[PDB]
């Protein structure tokens, strides 16, 4: 399951909470079309790639989160692995973004 | 002026009073630093432009306007003139913007 960050505080949680496993951040809004589209398939493979950590950031309630890593376009994937940050992808790209977990994981 | 759409009916009420107006309509989003930065610009920008509409529109409020556009990256310039969409920029990028302004007005 992809989980719904409340705010910076659980933000702040599950980040300590993943170790050092990958994080894979969905920085989404709900007027994003391929955003709603591409969030099934983020779902699934959170369910299938159980070392990931998968959390999503709804930017239109979490304003500073998404000030604070400067996101510009809807979907943002930002990669983080022990609190640096790997790569990012703009747009809802699946392959790419199942690309970009081979090559930080 | 940059008049702020308040929702759809707003924003058809606006494109029906610009006439053969070119309709710069700026998608915007109080977590995007580039959009705050250039919004005193464009208000500069607008008062000087009298045969140009400047709109803008908060995503985070009128999400189904945003979502109709099929908004992704803020900010976003919608250029659109007697019904037709003649451009769009993404990027808070002023130069551009006023290119832009200067050849489809």
């Amino acid at each position: 399951m992809v989980y719904q960050v409340k705010d910076q505080e659980d933000f702040t949680k599950q980040l300590n909470e993943a170790g050092n496993k990958l994080v894979v951040i969905d920085f989404y809004a709900t007027w994003c079309g391929p955003c709603k589209m591409i969030a099934p398939k983020l779902e699934e493979l959170s369910q299938s790639m159980s070392d990931v950590v998968f959390l999503k950031v709804d930017v239109s309630e979490c304003e500073d989160i998404a000030q604070d890593n400067q996101i510009a376009c809807m979907p943002t994937f930002l990669f983080m692995k022990n609190g640096q940050k790997l790569d990012s992808l703009s747009g809802a790209n699946y392959d790419k973004l199942l690309e970009l977990v081979e090559k930080n994981k």
